[PDB]
DNA sequence: ATTCGCAGTTCGCG
DNA sequence: CGCGAACTGCGA
């Protein structure tokens, strides 16, 4: 099983490692056969003994141009001829790329850009984390000693925990009355038994949260600080700390370091990202946090360390159970990609999908589009017209019966062949037409990538059908999440066309998606009412809420059946309209605002607050709790009551404080604010202090009764505290609780003034 | 760094 | 005072 691959140099040589795991034990393969290489296009075969003689420098080196062998390649499923440039080293090449391309001869360069590693698993069809075994893991989790007003790091390591198969332990130099502590003489020795676990325990994942960015690296400046070795990589190497971005990240060679925080803030939507946060949504059990503070003077007052080390040993802990809960679906996701758990698990939706695209392109012998440059870049500034959005018959209704298409945007993919290989291509004997739009794509021969998407949608069928049958556990629950993964690559094509950045972007593929859509869910909503006599409350770009009026359950229910019998006869290719659900009540505020209430009990919410991160949970647990009242029992006057409960409540501040937190993340740079909001104001005064602001850093805020504006009125709610803040009551009964409240029951008659 | 469509709050300008 | 720009996150 191959975990993850790179390189070293042997005289000047590039060799592959292929770090793997072969029936338990940790195996290191060796390549170097494989070289470098770009593509280059040029306007006569004239140039090429010019384009053999360039030269550039990489480092007091010269660098040559290796070999050189011309291919016939397509080209979005045109043929072409380019020349492949062989060279040396894999550095070669950026050194050189520039170069070749500047020749006036060239007309351009293709595949310049793809790292050695990644690069040989490709052409090599090799494919990461394809196996049975059984990986050893390890988490850890720091605590560190931290002055309010000082730099990183500078503040020792108090103590270092670990969790695994066996159970939780603390390291650290003062002593804890703890079983679980394990106590040695200074920092120094409490790092060096850390690294000896490690080496001792040989896990192949290396479970960390948000170690990418500070549990790895704090380690580093402290073991430099008191001359220690790092040597955490199966080599004996140290974690290679490498920029990604605005942000950094950690590997460690013959093992994966799997951070959890990138991967769990990609698959989840949470108010906060702090660790007991993601831990009590997951699992379900509470975790408590110690604060910075708290930490620091507990060490160096001696007291309860017990307090302190049993945080740290439960830190250790759930991010292990946590790893042990996502590191499968991780594991799988990059099965798919064919990328190394590491790569994948930090990866965005766009790379993804083009390192499959890249893969397959590979594969197909379908040489692979550049990356836009700038000026490029700018031409697909561009936008088109998305879904459809009905707007909607508000208010409460019986008998709703709800349809939508089976991926509606894949269908339509593979159906019409939408693909720019495919877009007005000449000399075809079959055309689809996308409405409105009117792009041509030809049909003679399946597209680059609906024929990816036709495959990728035919083997997760293959998956779902072979899971049922499944006795084993184990490969059951893993072929459900390599199935659940195809969905959402099988999702993430359309969105790709339209992404600037791709390799692949076709604006006209995008429209010509989103037009069809446009039709299919248009003319099933007039086939459904004129032929049916069906009424359409609520349609929402790939599907709708439909209802006859006086009928019953029943009626409507089996009705609806012998409509989807009929369109489907009338739907082409891979369409299909189908029978999502039937709720007994709905309620539908306005556009992507609703709710609806099926036979079971349980209530489904869209778009409303309760929903919303930016929207206190009080004024969501209200609006749940109105909702529940005329959706289960249909008794207004008691939503009104809970409403008028609540209210008084808040004025006579018998409200917890932790209801009345608003999180609202940060999305830029704070000198880049052309407006000043109140999750701004805080963020910007904590910046004027120790904490730096980073883009996608959460505020939670409380507003305090006061004499200004909401955002000279808001304090971060760590530092809220009863005893100087009174909590402005009128401002959540005003802003945040009625208004929210104030949206369903207007339909009712009722008017704020009615509750409070 | 997948897309567009969308409701609503906070704030500041006239 | 009304209104729109700025802003965030939602459904899909």
């Amino acid at each position: 099983m191959i975990l993850d691959t790179d390189y070293i140099t042997e005289d000047g040589k590039p060799v592959i490692r292929i770090f793997k795991k072969e029936n338990g034990e940790f195996k290191i393969e060796y390549d170097r056969t494989f070289e470098p290489y770009f593509y280059a296009l040029l306007k006569d075969d004239s140039a090429i003994e010019e384009v053999k003689k360039i030269t550039a420098e990489r480092h007091g080196t010269v660098v040559t141009v290796k070999r050189v062998e011309k291919v016939q390649k397509k080209f979005l499923g045109r043929p072409v001829e380019v020349w492949k440039l062989y060279f040396t080293h894999p550095q070669d090449v950026p050194a050189i790329r520039d170069k070749i391309r500047e020749h006036p001869a060239v007309i351009d360069i293709y595949e310049y850009d793809i790292p050695f590693a990644k690069r040989y698993l490709i052409d090599k069809g090799l494919v990461p984390m394809e196996g049975d075994e059984e990986l050893k893991m390890l988490a850890f989790a720091i605590a560190t000693l931290y002055h309010e007003g000082e730099e990183f790091a500078e503040g020792p390591i108090l103590m270092i925990s670990y969790a695994d198969e066996e159970g939780a332990r603390v390291i650290t130099w003062k002593n804890v009355d703890l079983p679980y502590v394990d106590v040695v003489s200074t920092e120094r020795e409490m790092i060096k038994r850390f690294l000896r676990v490690v080496k001792e325990k040989d896990p192949d994942v290396l479970i960390t949260y948000n170690g990418d960015n500070f549990d790895f690296a704090y380690l580093k400046k402290r073991c430099e600080k008191l001359g220690i070795n790092f040597a955490l990589g199966r080599d004996g190497s140290e974690p290679k700390i490498q920029r990604m971005g605005d942000r950094f990240a950690v590997e460690v060679k013959g093992r994966i370091h799997f951070d959890l925080y990138p991967v769990i803030r990609r698959t989840i939507n949470l108010p906060t990202y702090t660790l007991e946060a993601v831990y009590e949504a997951v699992f379900g059990q509470p975790k408590e946090k110690v604060y910075a503070e708290e930490i620091t003077t507990a060490w160096e007052t001696g007291e309860n360390l017990e307090r302190v080390a049993r945080y740290s040993m439960e830190d250790a802990k759930v991010t292990y159970e946590l790893g042990k809960e996502f590191l499968p679906m991780e594991a799988q996701l990059s099965r798919l990609i064919g990328q190394s758990l590491w790569d994948v698990s930090r990866s965005s939706t766009g790379n993804l999908v083009e390192w499959f695209l890249l893969r397959k392109a590979y594969e197909r012998n379908e040489l692979a589009p550049n990356k836009p440059d700038e000026k490029e870049l700018a031409r697909r500034r561009q936008s088109y017209e998305g879904g459809y959005v009905k707007e909607p018959e508000r208010g409460l209704w019986e008998n709703i019966v709800y349809l939508d298409f089976r991926s509606l945007y894949p269908s339509i993919i593979i159906t019409h062949n939408v693909s720019p290989d495919t877009l007005n291509r000449e000399g075809c004997k079959e055309y689809d037409v996308a409405p409105q739009v009117g792009h041509r794509f030809c049909k003679d021969f399946p597209g680059f990538i609906p024929s990816l998407l036709g495959d990728l949608l035919e083997e997760r069928q293959k998956i779902k059908k072979k899971m049922k049958a499944t006795i084993d556990p184990i490969e059951r629950k893993l072929l459900d999440y390599r199935q659940r993964r195809i969905k959402i690559l099988a999702n993430s094509y359309y969105g790709y066309y339209g992404y600037a950045r791709a390799r692949w972007y076709c604006k006209e593929c995008a429209e010509s998606v989103t037009a069809w859509g446009r039709e299919y869910i248009t003319m099933t909503i007039k086939e459904i009412e004129e032929k049916y006599g069906f009424k359409v409350i609520y349609s929402d770009t790939d599907g709708f809420f439909a209802t006859i009026p006086g009928a019953d359950a029943e009626t409507v229910k089996k009705k609806a059946m012998e409509f989807l019998k009929y369109i489907n006869a009338k739907l082409p290719g891979a369409l299909e309209l189908e029978y999502e659900g039937f709720y007994k009540r709905g309620f539908f505020v306005t556009k992507k605002k609703y709710a609806v209430i099926d036979e079971e009990g349980k209530i489904t919410t869209r778009g409303l607050e309760i929903v919303r991160r930016d929207w206190s949970e009080i004024a969501k647990e209200t609006q749940a709790r109105v909702l529940e009242a005329l959706l289960k029992d249909g008794d207004v006057e008691k939503a009104v009551r809970i409403v008028k409960e609540v209210t008084e409540k808040l004025s006579k501040y018998e409200v917890p404080p932790e209801k009345l937190v608003i999180h609202i993340q940060i999305t830029r740079d704070l000198k880049d604010y052309k407006a000043t909001g109140p999750h701004v104001a805080v963020a910007k005064r904590l910046a004027a202090r120790g904490v730096k602001i980073r883009p996608g850093t959460v505020i939670s805020y409380i507003v305090l009764k006061g004499s200004g504006r909401i955002g000279d009125r808001a304090i971060p709610f760590d530092e809220f505290d009863p005893t100087k803040h009174k909590y402005d009551a009128e401002y959540y009964i005003e802003n945040q609780v009625l208004p929210a409240v104030e949206r369903i029951l207007r339909a009712f008659g009722y008017r704020k003034e009615d509750l409070r």
